[PDB]
Formats: structure tokens, C-alpha cells, sequence
DNA sequence: GGTTAC
């Protein structure tokens, strides 16, 4: 039951809790850190690339998303995150930009002086509908393996995020 | 862990 002012309070602190998980704001994440730390993220899908199997390396499936949250400029593209899956395609099925996404277990690291996010093997996630859409089926059924059960605490934070995102781009 | 992605 938090409003638009509490959201800014939390985020502007770097680390913040929601439910039983501590989250890193998009901003503080990009604080280019050499040491690879694992974090949880919560934000709006600013842009994404559909699931495609890699053509090299261990050839794992990979979907890419760019995350956005208030601590960013409505202009910036967000934090880049590559989500990999060695166990088949049980990755987030994203329909459109604007959808709130919670990610659990993301390695933060550097690529060409910038910060980048790489998914841990056992990463889990939760995806919400794009509330600010004339469509009500913006969220399609998700694969179960990595799907987190969420409560009203994160549901509220997801509404807030999508609301604040909608305003800054209407 | 950070090759695949880029």
C-alpha cells in the first residue's frame, strides 16, 4: 500500500526491500563495479529481443531485455540484461514494452565500459501485464519452471512502476 | 561463471 512518493524514497537509496527480497535500483546497478555481484531487479521492460538460441559457445537460449525504473531518465535505454537458459526455453515470454518485470539472481558485470546483467543458471522471475494498455490480455501464460509466486506487496510496486512509466512517456 | 549476446 505504497504511493508514488514512497517509491522515489526507496529507490533513491540504492538498495530497498519488497516482500522478502532486497532489490537494487537500476541506477545504482549501473555503478560500473568490477566485482561481479548478484542482485535482484524490479523494473519496466523498456525494450526487448525475442528468445533466440545462441549460434556459438554453449549455444544456450537467450532473450534480452533493457530495464527501466524511476532512477533513470525517461530517455535512457536502461540496463541491458541477457537471460540465458541451458534447460530449454522457459524464459520470460514478453509481449510488449511497458510490462513490469521482477528478476531474481542477476550477475552485474562490465562490457565495453558499461554495466551489463547476466542471468544466473537458476534465475527466477515474475512478469506483469502492461496495466496502462487498452488491452487486458497483454500478459500471456508463462512457462512454470522459473515462475515466482508473488503477493500484493510486489503487485503494488508493479502498478506504481507501470504508472510512473506511463506518465513519463504519454 | 560470464562463452553464447553485442
Amino acid at each position: 500500500v505504497i504511493d508514488s512518493l514512497q517509491l522515489n524514497e526507496l529507490l533513491n537509496a540504492g538498495e530497498y526491500k519488497i516482500g522478502e527480497l532486497t532489490f537494487q535500483s537500476i541506477r545504482s546497478s549501473q555503478e560500473l563495479q568490477k566485482k561481479n555481484t548478484i542482485v535482484n531487479l524490479f523494473g519496466i521492460v523498456k525494450d526487448f529481443t525475442p528468445s533466440r538460441q545462441s549460434l556459438h559457445g554453449t549455444k544456450d537460449w537467450v532473450t534480452t531485455v533493457y530495464l527501466w525504473d524511476p532512477t533513470c531518465d525517461t530517455s535512457s535505454i536502461g540496463l541491458q540484461i541477457h537471460l540465458f537458459s541451458k534447460q530449454g526455453n522457459d524464459l520470460p515470454v514478453i509481449k510488449q514494452v511497458g510490462q513490469p518485470l521482477l528478476l531474481h539472481q542477476i550477475t552485474l558485470r562490465s562490457y565495453r565500459d558499461r554495466t551489463q546483467g547476466l542471468s544466473k543458471d537458476q534465475f527466477r522471475y515474475a512478469l506483469w501485464p502492461d496495466f496502462s494498455s487498452n488491452s487486458k490480455d497483454t500478459l500471456c501464460p508463462q512457462p512454470m519452471p522459473r515462475l515466482m509466486k508473488t503477493g500484493d506487496k510486489e503487485e503494488q510496486f508493479a502498478l506504481l512502476l507501470n504508472k510512473i512509466w506511463d506518465e513519463q512517456t504519454n
